[PDB]
């Protein structure tokens, strides 16, 4: 990064060279960065210096450029000056953002400027340094020869020998952060460089501030202090340039122009200020009186205070502030200006500070704005609505998606790709962009609340696992856990007023993006915290009752299930050839026919399993059956295809999974016992298929309120138990083969040890201890083998025949110390393991329980009401079809209502955040704070008062001396 | 690593080290108790004003009557004016 | 010349708290000596003679722990590669140890 800014700008000595001076500039002084300087011609463009400064190095773009000019006192220049220029310059320009351009070296105000952004820095944790630029010609650097490497990108080590003034050479200041030197090629004299200053301010001046630009051009100000002679040559070629100006109190050179617009005398004025060349002086500022509009004084003011509204005031004499305010991001300014009752602002002045408050980052203009005020419908030019999406870093993700969707003003499109009342698009556009409190703000006025805003956390989470960086994937995160705090909290009052209006808010059809109920909006968005309410999980049991009472208890339900003539009775109460769509079409009863006949199917196939399994020929209920698993096959493809990713959204589940396990199991059963010598197998295969049928009433009753929850959390223990499986096959192994090595028995086949190995330790861990198979003490001894050694006789067909009987109590140890560890340790340790993963993991399991609960409750509720015995009348009626192939006042009247409740709620949520303790101490320790800016007047006007009484009564003294010669 | 790796890597470093300090600086300045000692504070010097205000007011009933004496002595001068 | 790092080892040795978390403060190289630093405190607090210079130095090493845990964490929290590079450095702080 070193190269093209050797080559593009130039330096001339007269040959036009590249230049050789750049880069870091490091001093002596620790804590602090590297400075930036360039080697650079006059005769060139600020154009690239503006390029190469807001874009190579690094700047921002200014609200606001300010040049000091003044200097007639060397050494000292005056307090009250001083204090100005540490408080009252320097807290604009850090407010504002700002870049204060004076001169680099330390002659004249250099040093009184550095001085007082050196004390602002120190005086107070700002967390930034005011950009204040220098210029400087080349020629009266004091050691520039540390300076002049043309290598690129480094620190070069600037000295202070400290030596005193000539008026050859000057030093560097060093509180600047940037430095820019100007070859001119003389090395002799100050003066020419004001030529590249005026240029660069003119062209400052011409650009605008924005993002993508489109808002005021920069405003640039003048300040004159003390000066002499020949700064009104600068005056006089910055007024032609429309450049407004400011005049402080000061001394005499700048008072020069100060009594010229207070008010021959004036040939006077020109030979007691400069003391030299009158008349060519006195042409000269009555230049200066020609272009009297651009002028203001800085004389009867607060001082180093209130500075602000003094450049607006310059600004207006030589004159749009509303959008001042907007870019220099200050509220005050104007809040104050839309309390003058004077202007009658109109509202296309207030559309245009709104595009500047909505463009930028600036939530609280655009409260303030249209809490004045304004239109939206006329606002919205589909010209504003395309700018709006111009603000874009372009390195974003919207950015690349806007791009995709243009490949293929385009918003319909992008949401497709992810899925006049117009503050529903701007909720949507602060939404892309990552803005926080613009769609909190544009939430809060919109209607349609409790949809939007599961909509809103919706998009945020799937625009959150699509995004790139972790910082903004966190970012949105935490903005869709607010949306969803908000939905749940406005969901609770409107539940809590009514029930059956609430009723009526969550189940409307088509709210948002096409049919999708804001049930299935917090379906997809993994709002678990939702639907962990009392209002909705209320919803969720009337829906699964249809059209009974919630009240009812299950055994009536039983009751009138097997009497069908006690339907029309009086223990159903109903409304939350009539009574028999009303009860068999509630999702309980398509659930209780569901539970009867699957039921029946296991007894059906334990009858075929158990007691009639004819070897030759299938039975007549044999073929019942396997007509019955032809429909539950039938079922299965029915919800895997009722056209590939479907297969892959049956094949993601588990149970859709299990349930095909059960039957491809079947059918190799069947397979397997048809062929004639393969009998005993399809015999065995059946009854591990009758397991895995009877696993599935597991599932099923998930639905259930008391049995839900419970059934759920046992896979979550499945860790403990893999590790016990762990612990107790290390011991298994290490008990078995030492007590099969000690005592070693004559029956010697394989699956025989594999048995007095594996399969003795197991069982002795649930109370079954053989004792008569290894100790002697038990046994009858005797000669039972042929080698050396002394031998027993066991007793059962599996301790082998014989067994040693040497150091058999070695044995007995192995048995205690096993007992010890199998059980006493592990299984107590068990028993600890569970203890605390339940009682941790039990309340996220209620989180997920509820959630899922209204997917199972769905599943019930489109399913024809039939029983899977009889449920090909359904199947065929759906073959027969495939060879063929609220009102609007209502919905005013329940919105108006929604919007009422929610309007008492933010009127809630602000006075009980009003009334907190962090924010009284927060609005005391302001009003202490103006309290004592109150007192400064009174430190001020007691030794003015002090004055002014003895000034009254030193003229009392005078009447006491005229007094005196009235003798 | 090599010196440049090294480099830029120790600034990266540095950078997230300076947000860093700010970020605390900030929220302890924003504590209520650090909020409870400046109030504190500043009515403390907001009593030190308040000495003057009880200092001036004798010295202007004094002030006030000084030149009223006087313009009582301007009013005996009215009365040495008969 | 960054002497801020001789300033630091100075002021761990004398036992000064504010001392060394301002030239912390200063200095670069930050993690890792945040990580010599609490190495440091602890190996002369197990050395030290009176029990309350010595659990004056044990609160000093969990201050300094603290702080290379944080600043660890918005390291890592911006980049991942970039912070794997920077635990994985070969000798920081005396000799070949990360």
């Amino acid at each position: 990064p070193k190269i093209f800014r050797k080559k593009v700008c130039t330096t001339f000595i007269t040959t036009e060279k590249p230049t050789d001076a750049y880069g870091d500039l490091d001093f002596t002084y620790s804590g602090r960065k590297h400075s930036n300087f360039l080697r650079l011609s006059d005769r060139t463009d600020p154009a690239t210096v503006y390029s190469l400064v807001t874009r190579s190095w690094g700047f921002r773009a200014p609200n606001l450029v300010v040049s000091v000019l003044g200097g007639s006192g060397g050494p000292v220049l005056q307090t009250w000056l001083q204090d100005l220029l540490r408080r009252g310059l320097v807290r604009a320009a850090q407010s504002t953002g700002a870049w204060i351009v004076t001169g680099g070296l330390h002659t004249g105000i250099g040093r009184h400027v550095g001085v007082a952004v050196r004390d602002h820095q120190t005086a107070s944790t700002g967390s930034s340094k005011v950009v204040a630029m220098g210029v400087a010609p080349w020629g009266v650097v004091r050691n520039r020869d540390m300076l002049i490497n043309p290598k690129g990108s480094f620190p070069a080590r600037y000295r202070w020998r400290g030596d005193p003034e000539d008026g050859v050479e000057f030093p560097l200041d060093y509180n600047y952060s940037a430095f820019f030197l100007v070859d001119d090629g003389t090395y002799g004299r100050l003066g020419g460089e004001n030529r590249f200053r005026l240029r660069f301010e003119s062209y400052v001046a011409q650009q605008k501030t924005g993002v993508g630009g489109t808002g005021i051009d920069i405003p640039v100000l003048l300040l004159l202090i003390d000066g002499d002679e020949k700064m009104l040559k600068r005056i006089e070629d910055a007024t032609q340039a429309q450049l407004p100006c400011l005049l402080v109190a000061g001394s005499g050179g700048a008072a020069d122009c100060l009594v010229e617009t207070l008010e021959e005398a004036r040939d006077r004025i020109r030979r007691y200020f400069p003391k030299g060349d009158p008349e060519v002086l006195q042409a000269q500022v009555e230049r200066i009186m020609t272009r009297k509009e651009l002028l203001t004084v800085y004389s009867s003011e607060d001082g180093s205070e209130e500075f602000e509204t003094i450049v607006l005031r310059a600004l207006v004499k030589a004159c749009d502030e509303l959008r001042l305010a907007v870019a220099w991001n200050r509220v005050d300014i104007a809040q104050s200006e839309l309390f003058r009752g004077d202007i009658q602002w109109r509202s296309f002045h207030l559309e245009a500070s709104l595009m500047d408050a909505l463009l930028n980052d600036r939530p609280e203009f655009v409260r303030l704005l249209i809490s004045h005020g304004l239109s939206l419908g006329h606002f919205l030019t589909p010209v504003r609505l395309a700018q709006l999406y111009s603000a874009v870093s372009p390195n974003s993700l919207i950015r690349n998606l806007l791009d995709q969707a243009s490949h293929a003003p385009n918003v319909g499109q992008v949401l497709r790709t992810l899925l006049q009342a117009p503050w529903s698009d701007l909720l949507i556009w602060a939404l892309l962009l990552n803005r926080a409190q613009m769609a909190i703000y544009f939430w809060e006025k919109g209607s349609n609340s409790v949809a939007s805003a599961l909509g809103a956390c919706l998009l945020l989470r799937v625009m959150a696992r699509l995004e790139s960086e972790a910082e903004e994937a966190a970012r949105r995160k935490d903005l869709a856990a607010t949306f969803e705090s908000m939905s749940v909290d406005l969901f609770g009052e409107c539940y809590h007023n009514s029930e059956e209006r609430a009723a009526r808010l969550l189940l409307r059809r088509c709210p948002l993006w096409g049919e999708a109920t804001c049930l299935q909006l917090a379906m997809q968005a993994d709002a678990r915290a939702f639907f962990a309410q009392d209002g909705v999980q209320s919803l969720l049991t009337q829906k699964w009752w249809g059209e009974m009472d919630s009240t009812t208890p299950i055994w009536a339900l039983l009751l009138a299930f097997f009497c069908p003539p006690l339907i029309y009775t009086n223990l159903i109460v109903f409304r939350k050839s009539k009574r028999w769509s009303d009860f068999w079409g509630a999702p309980v009863t398509a659930f209780l026919g569901n539970v009867v006949s699957y039921l029946l199917f296991l007894l059906l196939f334990a009858h075929v399993l158990l007691v009639d399994f004819q070897p030759t020929k299938p039975s007549v209920s044999e073929l019942l059956l396997y007509f019955w698993a032809f429909t539950l096959l039938c079922e299965e493809l029915r919800q895997g295809l009722g056209l590939r990713h479907r297969l892959h959204l049956y094949l993601s589940d588990t149970w859709n999974q299990c349930d095909l396990l059960a039957l491809t199991c079947f059918l190799l059963g069947v397979g397997c016992r048809l062929t004639p010598g393969l009998f005993d197998l399809g015999r065995t295969v059946l009854c591990l298929d009758f397991m895995i049928f009877t696993l599935r009433l597991l599932h099923i009753f998930t639905v259930n309120k008391q049995l839900g929850p419970k059934i759920v959390i046992v896979s979550k223990m499945m860790k403990d138990v893999f590790f016990f499986l762990f612990f107790l096959c290390v011991w298994l192994v290490a008990y078995g083969v030492a007590t099969e090595g000690i005592l070693r028995p004559q029956d010697r086949s394989l699956p025989s040890i594999l048995r007095r190995v594996f399969y003795r330790p197991y069982l002795q861990i649930f109370g079954q201890i053989p004792q008569e198979e290894m100790d002697v003490a038990l046994m009858i001894p005797g000669n039972c083998s042929m080698e050396r050694g002394s031998w027993a006789h066991p007793e059962g067909p599996v301790a082998g025949s014989c067994v040693s009987q040497y150091a058999n109590w070695l044995v007995v140890l192995l048995l205690i110390v096993f007992l010890l560890v199998a059980n006493i340790l592990l299984l107590n340790l068990l028993i600890a393991m569970f203890s605390y993963t339940f009682s941790k993991v039990h309340g996220n399991s209620d989180l997920y329980w509820k959630a899922q609960r209204y997917s199972l409750i769905r599943e019930f509720h489109s399913r024809p009401a039939l029983a899977p015995p009889l449920i090909i009348i359904s199947h065929v009626r759906l073959l027969i079809k495939w060879l063929r192939r609220l009102s609007k006042e209502a919905e005013r009247k329940l919105l108006t209502w929604e919007s009422v409740h929610k309007e008492n709620f933010l009127l809630a949520q602000a006075r009980d955040k009003r009334d907190s303790d962090s924010e009284r101490l927060k609005r005391t320790s302001q009003k202490v704070d103006t309290a004592l800016k109150q007192l400064g007047q009174i430190r001020e006007y007691d030794r003015r008062l002090r004055g002014l009484e003895r000034e009254v009564q030193h003229c009392s003294r005078v009447l006491t001396w005229m007094a005196e010669a009235l003798s």
